């Protein structure tokens, strides 16, 4: 059986595993520079197939899922998700863990305004002038868009700073030993389960709340109290704690972190570039100046924001790797893919080919206006949404939340950097990239 092209180093106890922790991207970028379009670096005990360019991209991203499987690609997700969500229905995947009916096109407008509000509510304290972290500010706002939208205003309204903080923790116990055993007796792991466990007493909290004082008109009750009120086959309620727990947090996952950095680059990239961001003040001004509402116009056109974003997003995607377990095997470019061989694409990596984006490390959100427009181009490449048959289905909700909340902020605040420019970075030592802190900025009302 003919080797593989393997990148250099990985002699660690789990060959390349620790290397991927410290920096996965400078080795990812290492294994397509020595290795090409098909490379390998070994993740414990398990093989990673990495490819990069065009060519392999697309045979990434359009593989049948009965060829490349994204069913168990994220162990590292199973100890958050938990006994599979509360509807037993056959592959619930994305069908119930991230039903569109949530991010349903009739709700859309609804779910901007909703994020408006979360916004304000966020920033209500604020004052003339201030401080704020970024990690908190956001990580705590999405818990709260995310929550409000794909559950239920009344159920948010019942959560607190507390949410996040084990949220966060949860999302914490992501590292990539996770590909070891997602149960091993690390210590992020036991402080992910200690978190989830906190999760469900919160909730629980809320249900018992919620029995002891009903709502007064049969026409406010939200998903919880709907779950609450299923009945087994004695009477017995049918659903625990742990059980609507997980299924909230299942759904939650999906409008949180992904956004939570993503809002957080934005305004970095934002302070970074002043003259953009002058460009996005003026728009913005000019736009809302039809007297419009913010779920009116989040929906809409914002051509400057919206090329601060998709730039924000090449330089800076939430998914650095997207990953495939192969059920078969494949020919790519004369390198041959085995069945159980771990596959995997590289949003980070990928965004930033010289040959495919001109100064790959530079902000030019010019690169997606009339003529260049390097995103639609360069449609197997520029992928912070990945692309294909698992091109992510909520990307829409996710520019209409962008827009939505730097509507509001933007126009009431203006924002500075309160350390060095380059002190702001990402946390990549867990596969759920985080900001790291401290990621200090500075606010002032607008005149
Ligand atoms: C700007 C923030 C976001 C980014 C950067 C992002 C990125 C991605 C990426 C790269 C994938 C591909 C995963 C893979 O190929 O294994 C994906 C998938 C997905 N995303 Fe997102 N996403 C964002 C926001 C959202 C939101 C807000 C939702 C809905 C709550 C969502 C729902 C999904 C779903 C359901 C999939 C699975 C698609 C499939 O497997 O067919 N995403 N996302
Ligand atoms: O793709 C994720 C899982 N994931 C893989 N690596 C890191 N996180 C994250 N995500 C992507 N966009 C939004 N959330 C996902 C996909 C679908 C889903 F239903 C939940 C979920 F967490």
């Amino acid at each position: 059986a003919v080797a593989l092209p393997r990148v250099s180093g990985g002699h660690d106890e789990h060959g390349h595993l620790e290397e991927f922790r410290t920096d996965p991207i400078g080795l990812m970028q290492r294994v397509r520079d020595e290795c090409g379009d098909v490379g390998t670096f070994q993740l414990a005990g398990k093989q990673v197939v990495l490819l990069s360019g065009s060519h392999a991209n697309e045979f990434f991203f359009r593989a049948g899922d009965d060829d490349l499987d994204q069913a168990k690609a994220y162990p590292f997700m199973t100890p958050i998700f938990g006994e599979g969500v509360v509807f037993d229905a056959s592959p619930e995947r994305r069908k119930e863990m991230l039903h569109n009916a949530a991010l349903r096109g009739e709700q859309m407008k609804g779910h901007a305004a909703t994020i408006e509000d979360q916004v304000r509510r966020m920033i209500a304290d604020w004052g003339e002038a201030g401080e704020i972290d970024l990690l908190d500010f956001f990580a705590e706002l999405t818990i709260y868009t995310s929550s409000a939208c794909l559950i239920g205003k009344k159920f948010r309204d019942q959560l607190d700073g507390r949410f996040a903080k084990l949220y966060h923790e949860l999302e914490r116990g992501t590292d990539p030993l996770a590909y070891v055993d997602p149960y091993l007796p690390i210590e992020s792991f036991r402080r992910r389960d200690e978190a989830r466990n906190g999760l469900v007493a919160l909730v629980a909290d809320i249900m018992n709340g919620r029995i002891a004082n009903p709502p007064t008109d049969k026409s406010d009750r939200d998903m919880l109290d709907v779950l609450i009120a299923v009945k087994a086959e004695t009477g017995t309620p049918r659903f625990s704690a742990d059980e609507i727990t997980g299924m909230f947090i299942s759904m939650m996952f999906a409008g949180h972190h992904t956004s939570s950095g993503t809002a957080s680059w934005t305004l970095i990239e934002l302070m970074r570039h002043r003259d953009a961001y002058a460009a996005v003040i003026d728009e913005l001004d000019e736009l809302y100046g039809d007297g419009r509402s913010v779920s009116f116009h989040a929906l809409r056109q914002i051509p400057q924001l919206e090329n601060v974003l998709k730039e924000t997003l090449r330089l800076h995607p939430p998914l650095i790797i997207l990953m495939r377990v192969a059920k078969g095997e494949f020919e790519v470019q004369g390198h041959r893919i085995h069945e159980g061989d771990l596959v995997a694409a590289s949003p980070a990596i990928s965004n930033r080919i010289p040959e495919d984006f001109p100064d790959p490390h530079d902000f030019v959100p010019a690169r997606y206006e009339q003529p260049r427009q390097e995103d639609l181009l360069n449609r197997w490449t520029w992928i912070p949404f990945g692309a294909g048959r698992h091109r992510c289905v909520g990307a829409a909700f996710a520019i209409m939340q962008i827009k939505a909340i730097f509507s509001v902020l933007l126009r009431e605040y203006e924002f500075e950097m309160a350390q060095p420019p380059e002190s702001y970075r990402n946390d990549h030592s867990k596969m759920v990239v985080q900001l790291a802190q401290p990621a200090c900025v500075r606010y002032r009302r607008r005149t």
